[PDB]
């Protein structure tokens, strides 16, 4: 339940348990009467408060579902999926398309559309990016798959390297980062509060630089509480004091304290840009969505802390 | 010089040589003096056509350039990086931060910062991206940045499939050929005219729908033009006839006939779904772009019926 030490981060408020309950029961049905998405590591409980707390802005249980029912299944391909298969890039090709669709001729299309039902991933993909097609503005619609290409070209970076037992150094491990990121999941704060950021406004420079800022502060929030976890993954899991650690030769311990040194000054980068641009642009549905970015930061950085059935600390301190 | 018997296609007028010389003369310089692109396969003059067969209404051969040096750049990471590595993912997603910037710590920045200058495809991209970028509007970047995930998620589909020697169903190697795709170059057809397609009717459903078809017929152009050229490719390197071939278990020439079926469906799909988005939406950058597109796609059909450096036919009429 402890914070990383010397970690920079903000508390929030304990999420509310009607809320994260009844997310959790709703999420469950989606899972089991939906898209079949198991035959326990799964639970509603863990994604409702997750989610409660990332957006406390959201009008309704149904604007939660909207990004609950997405991160379960960004969760269910990176479990189908990504564990490396060096067939990974068609696999994860294929499940884009129910979130980006395939268009083509009246005797290849239905084959597509039967193969949306063919596993979980694509189940979860297909019905999670249906009900937020529903709900939000086709930019909207857009922004979320442009965020999702990315995450996929993130995850093939990753697998590439991990094909050869590749440690990119630490530059090249923190862009691969700044794709395979939580990304998808703050930049919908909009559609779950039920407004819009306009497009022409989201496509700012200095807009992007703050959201690339944010996904790369709270993505190091994971690579922190997640670390001692990855220690028993498969092969040598990458994260950020575990690269710093191999190619600058520094113990684990000295690794891990720079990378916690690294996350904050991305998270007050973050910040100051966030600042900035709400000076320089101080309309209200950016105000709203800069706002919901640092709650969805914030949030996330709280579930890993509280999540202790994921993860636990190394004894560094 | 002739065009494959039964291809559904559009003449187009003899590019104007004034511009094409000019284009070839320009692009040479920025090649040579600015990214050094190569230490012939390259000329000049193939891309000048290209463009200016691409682009009737480009004001200048200023927007010219903006499209041209973009082309050489795709040619340059297919060419370098994608003939099967392995680590694929890995080198593609540091080029795509030329496209769509790193952004990290001050200790961080300035190593990936010197990264781009590193070999020919990051300097490539680096420079045209950024002509692009000053440009074109915030969206019409990001748009472009959209359409370049969606190519290297393409790519590496195709190249995870090389490493197992895979033959995919015919739809699942046409879902990865709308990605791995000409989409980029047709899309930017605003930009290169002087005028921007607004960003939320480009994210309009019907009209993603009218971009992905005519992306996907204009790539199987490409299919049936190097058809027998990528015969001698390393390993069976995949096209349509190649697919429905292995899949179907056609001889080579009934499966290229199907593919020219395929092509035809697909061209006569983008324009009835462009002709249908015209009347639910006559506003005037909407049919600027329509029409854009559809000189993109024509010209895309000439250039390849008339590069008979790079192509030949087979056999099969
Ligand atoms: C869009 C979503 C939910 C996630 C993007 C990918 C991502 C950041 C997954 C969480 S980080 P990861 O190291 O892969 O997972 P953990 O086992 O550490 O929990
Ligand atoms: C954005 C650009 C220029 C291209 C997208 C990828 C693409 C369609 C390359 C042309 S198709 P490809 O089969 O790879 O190349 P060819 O040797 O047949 O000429
Ligand atoms: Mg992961
Ligand atoms: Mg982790
Ligand atoms: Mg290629
Ligand atoms: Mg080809």
């Amino acid at each position: 339940g402890r914070a990383v030490p010397g970690l920079y981060h903000h508390p929030v408020p304990e999420p509310d348990p009607v809320r994260v309950e009844e997310v959790s029961r709703r999420i469950k049905r989606w899972a089991e009467d939906e898209v079949q998405l198991y035959p326990g590591q799964f639970d509603g409980f863990s994604v409702g408060r997750y989610m409660v707390g990332c957006h406390p802005d959201a009008p309704t249980v149904d604007h939660l579902m909207l990004a609950t029912r997405l991160m379960v299944a960004e969760n269910a391909v990176d479990d189908c999926y990504c564990e490396s298969p060096v067939g990974l890039g068609g696999r994860l090709l294929l499940a884009h398309t129910a979130i980006d669709h395939f268009h083509s001729t009246a005797e290849y299309t239905p084959t597509w559309q039967a193969s949306l039902a063919a596993d979980a991933p694509r189940r979860a993909y297909d019905s999670a990016m249906g009900y937020f097609v529903r709900a939000a503005t086709p930019s909207q619609s857009d922004r979320y798959r442009h965020d999702m290409a990315r995450l996929h070209l993130g995850y093939l970076a990753e697998g590439a390297w991990a094909q050869t037992g590749h440690v990119p150094e630490v530059w090249e491990y923190l862009a691969m980062r700044q794709f395979n990121n939580f990304r998808p999941c703050p930049t919908i704060t909009d559609t779950v509060g039920g407004y819009e950021l306009p497009a022409d406004l989201h496509a700012r420079p200095d807009m992007q630089r703050v959201i690339a800022l944010a996904g790369n502060a709270t993505t190091i929030v994971n690579d922190l509480y997640s670390y001692t976890k990855e220690l028993n993954s498969p092969g040598r899991h990458l994260n950020l004091p575990v690269v710093i650690a191999e190619r600058e030769q520094l113990c684990e311990r000295d690794a891990y304290l720079k990378a916690v040194e690294v996350h904050n000054e991305l998270q007050h980068s973050f910040e100051a840009a966030a600042a900035d641009l709400a000076e320089a642009c101080p309309l209200p549905p950016v105000l709203r969505f800069l706002r919901g970015v640092a709650a969805w930061v914030d949030g996330n950085h709280d579930w890993h802390r509280t999540n202790t059935y994921r993860y636990s600390l190394p004894d560094f301190w």
